[PDB]
């Protein structure tokens, strides 16, 4: 019966590839999350967009390429990002709990177990956790974070599936934009099989699929804009590239 | 001319001593913050209430005394806390940037300097930072955190004054509730002078006043509900207990 599923939303899914956060699109996703929540499933959101959101809200100001500029953007953006997620879910009367984690926080073993406990406490009490890199405080630029963070979250939260919503249909045999040849690779079996099958942020997705399948957790790369995507993934309907678990 | 001032709000100021977050009271404070912001001063908010807010929003549920219960409360509460601060300030068209810091993050010297930079980047670009203990992730209970965190923030943010808004008028010669004798101690000169003068969360305030005065920064204990308090403190009008800087 009652599945647990982590959904990762990268920046382009969230902005619909614009430089403004796209609420029509997000609400479309929240919706699917609520239907499953109402069926008594457990949902975890790993959200990007903190910086995008901060640029928007501040009217795209001109800033030095310091770390302090990524961070202040992130401070402002996350306050909005969270509010946004809080309100959309609130519509379907589901609560959300904001978790900001650093790459550091995760390698610290004690904090790692803590987080496991808290994630489960959240779900246990029907709350959707909305996790993100703690970018206003995180020392380390971007860079596919987030993909990895999400696969950690999948483990800690005891996930049955990890869904990596991106701006293309899955994983291809080569660059599809410059290629009439490219297949959408329906199934993959662990990373080594991926890297053989293929001889845009797509490497860190291959990376997260590793960490997660090696942890017993199926992981999917799929288009975030595909109607009904999230439910379909629960039912194991084929929808993008499925990276089976070991 | 252009002063920088850190305002700390503990739980009771925020709930007005209830178990619900009190928006009438908060807005009253935001107001004073906006008037000074509009005069081109720089304002930093160190907010408590994350857990209070999480209990309220979840309808005071019955939870195990785990660390995971403080943390999930904190996850839910902060998402609300921030939204609330974001909206009230938004009324006066001032932006806010959310910073969640751990006691850990501060002893890590690199992250310490980072935070300094970011705080100043925030103010430079007219944003009010709203800082809090990162309770959904913070391993260590409560306990006067926050008082100390605020005095760190004062240093990092290059503050001229630190204002510790509490639920009484300042510091007393003894417990005033059980005492017709108790004076409100108008001035104090560094902690040693405090501890001589007096022979409810009041120790950690004495503690923050130390860290901050020893850093060249005047610090004030005052009633958060006192009309016009924050402005008065800028003008150095006497308002509670003033702990002068070394």
């Amino acid at each position: 019966d009652s599945q647990t599923l982590v959904v990762k939303l990268g920046t382009s899914v969230l902005t619909g590839g614009s430089r403004r956060l796209n609420r029509a699109h997000i609400v479309e996703l929240v919706r699917q999350c609520a239907q499953l929540h109402a069926a008594g499933h457990r949902i975890v959101i790993v959200t990007s967009g903190a910086i995008a959101a901060g640029r928007e809200h501040l009217g795209y100001p001109e800033l030095p390429a310091t770390i302090a500029s990524k961070q202040l953007l992130a401070a402002v953006g996350q306050s909005r990002l969270i509010q946004l997620w809080e309100q959309l879910f609130s519509i379907y009367g589901i609560h959300v709990g904001q978790m900001l984690l650093t790459r550091a926080d995760m390698e610290d073993r004690e904090r790692f177990l803590n987080a496991r406990d808290t994630l489960r406490a959240l779900l246990d009490n029907n709350v959707v956790p909305v996790i993100n890199e703690n970018d206003a405080v995180a020392t380390a630029i971007k860079v596919g974070d987030n993909d990895n963070l999400s696969a950690l979250a999948a483990i800690l939260a005891g996930a049955d599936k990890l869904l990596l919503l991106t701006d293309q249909k899955g994983l291809y045999t080569a660059d599809p934009r410059s290629n009439p040849q490219a297949e959408l690779i329906k199934d993959v079996y662990g990373i080594d099989d991926a890297l053989r099958a293929i001889a845009g942020g797509m490497s860190t997705k291959l990376q997260a699929a590793d960490v997660a399948c090696r942890a017993g957790i199926d992981t999917i790369i799929a288009a975030g804009s595909k109607p009904g995507v999230i439910g379909d993934v629960m039912e194991g309907i084929s929808v993008g590239t499925l990276f089976h678990a070991q």
